[PDB]
This record gives structure tokens, sequence and C-alpha cells, in this order.
């Protein structure tokens, strides 16, 4: 954990993505239906979240993802076994989508990129 960790952590707050992201979470129920996301012009929502970990740090936005996820389930852990387990892997894409060769993740002091 790098003493840099505390810069990432504040702008967290002001990467307040969690409420476009659970807007996300509550799209993702009526989405049910289209939640598959397509090639031709895919959902805006998630890339509203995706400019936030754009905008994070890189080291930072290890961090961002780890303390997000558990903060957006604590907020309001939206109950839904089948529904929300297909979310896991959308989950991981929204991130993805604005991935970056990482070169090392603060998070526990990374060996290989993180």
């Amino acid at each position: 954990e790098a003493e840099a960790q505390e810069e990432c952590r504040e702008q967290m707050q002001r990467q307040q993505m969690l409420s476009h992201c659970r807007m996300y979470m509550r799209q993702q129920m009526e989405e049910s239906t289209y939640q598959t996301m397509p090639r031709r012009g895919m959902e805006p929502h998630m890339s509203e979240c995706c400019e936030q970990l754009e905008g994070m740090d890189e080291s930072c936005r290890c961090e961002g993802l780890r303390m997000m996820m558990r903060m957006m389930q604590q907020k309001e852990m939206q109950p839904r076994g089948e529904q929300m387990r297909r979310m896991m892997r959308l989950a991981e894409n929204i991130p993805s989508r604005c991935n970056l060769s990482p070169m090392r993740c603060p998070m526990g002091g990374s060996i290989a990129g993180f």
C-alpha cells in the first residue's frame, strides 16, 4: 500500500461514479431484457461510469474498483441471484472498456502488471 494511496482514495470521492453506476445496476434490472451489450453503439449507461475511472489515475484505478465495488453493494446491495449473477461479467466489462495497460497497482504492492 503506497503512501500515495491517499491521493487515490481522496479522488474517489470526486469520482461519484457510483451514482450513475448505481443507476446502472437498476438499469440492469430494467435492461434485463436487452442487457446483452450490442456492438452497435453500446449502452451509454456503462460509458458514464467509464469516464470516472478513465479520469482516475491509473494506480488509483486499481484501488478505485475495489473500493467502489464494495461501496456499491454496501450503499444498496440489490437482491437478486440469477439476474445480477449475469451482471458480474458485465460489471468487469465496464472497467475493461476504460482499462489501460496498468504498470503497477499499489494495492498491496502488486508484483507483475496487476
